[PDB]
């Protein structure tokens, strides 16, 4: 059926929790990204058929956050929009959903991606409507409940990472080493300009004037192995997962224009990459960090490739323990993986994260002249999503 | 392109706000409906390839509510699931998304539909995370914010209904006469058993015994025109929209098994209807209730049909004002519209509503032997979505 291409790929900088982007709602991050993605694609906003955006922490954001980003971007009100929640997978799944809708014959141009502002998540009173009646209750952190807590096992995602570390014997030192390598690669990438083509600046209009945020602030420049080794376990006693070898709580939007190859040609667009195949898979929730293994194999099976064939891989770093397990099992050449750093350094804005690694992948492919790329990531609740790209000449 | 069929269509009863389903989470409503939809389709849980469910009031429901419903229904962990938010359209749009994925070649059997428990929606504190510092603040009703408030114009959905009453010159009396006829049709339908096939019971098992809910709670039997005429306006001074000519706040889940025709044949399934075509469209948010006009026209054009060819129509009754505007402009034969009553009587459980009308439409097409059917509904934020069905021989 129809061939599907990426026309443009843009993201905001990734803000740290409570920091640079704390005053910028997710839908405004999304709007910023959508407007620049349409500009970079060289198409008219009236060319767009649908908007499909990932967002996990929807609480109190108002009706249909994807529609709000679309409106705030200046897209025509006649364009339909919907918000997707697949937890960590959400922003990458909207890209394969776009490809599906285009393959189905129903659209030619779709805005896809994700947006999250974890800094802005509310607290909840679940029984305020009809009453608590008597006794103390929980004032619930919505970011943890909706984003970070396994709904079946009643523990944090971090415990799923410990579960993998324990089953696979991925040691603290192996996790810390992996974290250090991610940090060094992010520092090198930031300072050498690797992210300039993909980052749209966010212009913040405060009281005392305008501020511009255009750089990823989560990396820890000058990280050392001894500094990593001093940290304490974050999730259990004598555990292996720490704040230094797990990603953060972060804010970002990442948006792509997805088109049929035929429409792209008709509109004079020069695509960045072809979407060759994709997949999604479920796993036991207790080992969610493993979901990429099954999503990636299904997708590769469709592509007719092998892992050795891949020139660049983005495999998300929610936790070193999970990235290492997926890497061992799929036998990745680690030199081709997260070549500009990964989420331990860069951050993990949940609803945007999978879109964010895809933006990073397609730019890196364009700059290094790589042919075959893979983007894949784990999903809270025990899933995975993967997309395979082939560069356009 | 693969043909796509509805294998089964099941819903819970529609509960009134704070009443019969107040103690049943949306995901448990969803799991009840999934389990019965799978049974009715005559398939096995392992035949399901993906779960895609609408849910609007996601706040504090935990990671990926669709995934939770799937797991609770006894579907395998390996199955991917995602939660869709298109406000009122959510539960209908997952069905057309299911069709699109099957058409794209990526699945044969998908659980679709929606779930909502408005009674259970939390209250929010938006600045509890970093602090209020000083001064009173808003304790935010999440049901209103995320479900019922226009994000662009900063007023209730009820004001958009008033806007349509004014611009289409639809009187208070016209709205009331419409409401009364819905109430009468619902009463007659309920008492003659029209919904008995489609409704799956919900068993509420507390500490001390069990209660069965299997009937729609919201209808006001013995409604009168004088009873309606006396009501106060709900949304503005001297308004035309009231509690009597607007739908309610309600709890429900509605689920369909969606399959390719070839898979249904292989598995021995006797499908209820073919999905012929579908459409989504945007409109000014200020008149969101007109959304179905454009969505319906798109879907009819794509099907190669006409409005006059339709045998049964489900056009959602979010407000009489909007239902009447849509019916006038599409020139519906009103004896074919909402023949078992509509949402003014039955309720509007936002995330499920779209799926609920489709369930009602397919059962009514079976019972009345009607060949061509339309389901369509308005969407807060200025959208509409529609699906066209053709009965299976």
């Amino acid at each position: 059926m129809k061939e599907v291409v990426i026309a443009s790929a843009v993201r905001t900088a990734i803000g740290s929790y409570g920091k640079s982007l704390k005053d910028v709602p997710a839908v405004d991050l999304g709007a910023t990204a959508i407007k620049e993605a349409v500009k970079k694609a060289g198409i008219k906003p009236e060319d767009v058929n649908e908007v499909i955006l990932g967002n996990v922490l929807q609480a109190g954001l108002g009706q249909n956050p994807a529609r709000q980003a679309s409106f705030k971007a200046g897209l025509p009100v006649e364009i339909p929009a919907m918000t997707i929640n697949k937890v960590c997978g959400s922003g990458l799944r909207t890209v394969s959903l776009a490809a599906q809708i285009i393959k189905a014959g129903d659209a030619d141009v779709i805005i896809a991606g994700g947006m999250e502002n974890m800094s802005r998540a509310p607290y909840l009173a679940n029984n305020a409507r009809w009453g608590y009646r008597m006794g103390n209750a929980k004032f619930v952190d919505e970011m943890i409940t909706d984003g970070l807590w396994d709904a079946f096992n009643d523990y944090h995602m971090g415990i799923t990472a410990e579960n993998i570390a324990e089953r696979w014997n991925i040691s603290r030192e192996e996790q810390d080493e992996f974290a250090l390598a991610s940090q060094k690669k992010a520092e090198e990438a930031i300072k050498s300009g690797q992210f300039k083509d993909e980052i749209v600046p966010v212009v913040i209009k405060g009281r005392k004037g305008e501020t511009v945020v255009d750089t990823d602030e989560h990396p820890r420049f000058g990280s050392t192995i001894e500094g990593l080794a001093k940290l304490k376990p974050a999730f259990k006693k004598d555990g292996t997962v720490t704040a230094g070898n797990a990603s953060g709580l972060n804010d970002c939007a990442a948006v792509l224009v997805i088109m049929s190859a035929e429409k792209a040609k008709e509109l004079g667009v020069k695509p960045l990459a072809k979407i060759v195949s994709y997949g999604s898979a479920g796993v036991d929730p207790a080992i969610m960090g493993y979901g990429p293994f099954y999503a990636t194999k299904a997708a590769i099976e469709k592509a007719g490739w092998t892992v050795d064939e891949l020139d660049l891989i983005e495999s998300n770093e929610a936790f070193a323990a999970q990235s290492l397990a997926v890497a061992k099992d799929l036998k990745f050449d680690m030199n081709k993986v997260n070549v500009n750093g990964g989420a331990i350094a860069l951050g993990h804005p949940i609803g945007a994260s999978g879109a964010r690694i895809l933006v990073t992948l397609v730019h890196a492919m364009q700059k290094r002249d790589a042919k075959k790329g893979l983007a894949t990531l784990s999903i809270g609740g025990g899933q995975g999503t993967a997309i395979l790209l082939e560069k356009c000449l």
